[PDB]
């Protein structure tokens, strides 16, 4: 495992392109110059282990890097990343953590501490197993958190129902763990999307298994709750990418 | 007209998150570094009036910033921007000119040069649509040259179909005018999408009118040549965002 090439540049280049450029309709600015948000983000690492981290570490970043996001608009999902970015896509019709400030600068990038200078490490970072969960969920434990505290109104979730291993929903996903738990009253509807993988064995439904599970959690959390199937519009995104399958017949 | 502003700092980090993030697995990273980059942009216009700008005006930039394209993979697309665009899926199922480090680079910048310092106008930018038509098209015309000069393979083109005002295909489109005849022999065949928008008139179609007229040329340049009309991956996309659509409707 090696960490990103020249992580400053690359956090202050990602950063400074979307301020001036990404999002412009969708997304608010934060109050925050780059710089400020550079020594928020490294202050939480540096000169540190790379296993000496924990839940608080990345906060301040995060309560600065923070933007107010659109009502109803703020997608969640479990296991089924390309086809959550793929619908909600790139903003037009859902948020997700990808679009945001925080989770467009750190997309896919890889960082660690080590005690000696320069801070960080250019070599190698630790297998995550390696570390306490505190610490290896640092990052995107916070970020998770601080994007669900932070959403109104209708929110969207789509899952996997169709792995066989793993329940649609559950407790110890990052969505259990971060942001159902975190969801403010603010929040006034859970919307879940089921994906049955085309030409797969059907697994999990609405109102049965897990999603029976998730349906009583939203409740007690007094948001309204529906749940659905294959739509239509993501049935379509679906057969795109497999035209032959029986699922997407005409006639 | 409004322009970018920090373009430098724009370009620059835009160009490093490219470098070091971007495409890795799909395209090449060019020898030059970002700093050497500005400088054959910025050469470019700064220091002349706006209009004073010709096809080869960025010809410096293009030739450090150009990438080798890799072969079947290449899209071009004429006004059909956002469908095609959705249908190449950044990258994954072909590569467009905003994938490519001068296409992501640019996109949606907007910039001027002035004869005063500091050589760029970072206040206001003329309405482009006044300037001479080598000059308004000296950067995206360039641009598009080079990228079609990189094309290797099969290329790709996706066409409206239902558009009465303006051909799938013309000799003064983007496309016609600095793509297609910069096709060099590493082409072999020019494969046409038609997209039928979903509850319009059906305007073009495979082999008549302008069609007949791009295979004809195509042919001649010895590349094969071929067409369809809402081929289904596609018309599934186009179905995505019009559920309802007639011709989306599904089997029992
Ligand atoms: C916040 O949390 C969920 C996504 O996590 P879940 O565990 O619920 O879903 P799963 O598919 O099982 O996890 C995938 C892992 O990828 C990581 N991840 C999330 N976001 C990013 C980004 N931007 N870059 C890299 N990795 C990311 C998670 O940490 C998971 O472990 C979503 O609804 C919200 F994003
Ligand atoms: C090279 O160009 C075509 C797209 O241009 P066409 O003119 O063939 O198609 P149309 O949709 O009618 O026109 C697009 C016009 O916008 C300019 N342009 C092209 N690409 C950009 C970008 N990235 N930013 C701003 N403007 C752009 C052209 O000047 C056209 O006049 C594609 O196949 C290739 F990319």
């Amino acid at each position: 495992i090696v960490p990103t090439r020249e992580l400053e540049n690359v956090f202050l280049g990602r950063c400074k392109d979307y301020e001036i450029t990404r999002y412009l309709d969708i997304l608010p600015r934060v109050r925050s110059d780059c710089s400020a948000l550079w020594k928020d983000f490294f202050k939480a690492f540096s000169f540190k282990n790379p296993c000496d981290l924990d839940l608080g570490s990345y906060k301040d970043f995060f309560t600065s890097a923070q933007q107010q996001l659109p009502k109803n608009k703020v997608m969640f999902w479990s296991g089924v990343y390309d086809e959550a970015h793929d619908y909600a896509n790139t903003g037009r019709k859902y948020i997700t953590l990808e679009d945001t400030l925080p989770g467009y600068m750190l997309n896919s990038l890889v960082w660690c501490g080590q005690r000696a200078n320069p801070g960080f490490n250019e070599k190698v970072c630790p297998d995550f197993k390696t570390c306490p969960v505190q610490a290896r969920e640092s990052f995107w434990g916070m970020a998770s958190s601080s994007y669900a505290h932070s959403a109104e109104g209708e929110v969207t979730y789509m899952v996997d129902g169709s792995n066989p291993k793993v329940p649609a929903y559950r407790p110890d996903s990052f969505f259990g763990k971060y942001e159902l738990p975190n969801l403010t009253n603010k929040v006034t509807r859970v919307k879940v999307i089921v994906l049955h993988r085309l030409g797969e064995k059907i697994i999990e439904k609405c109102g049965a298994g897990s999603l029976l599970d998730l349906e009583k959690l939203v409740k007690a959390k007094h948001f309204a709750f529906d749940c659905v199937e294959n739509p239509r519009a993501v049935l379509f995104l679906l057969c795109s990418d497999n035209p032959n399958a029986r699922e997407c017949r005409l006639a």
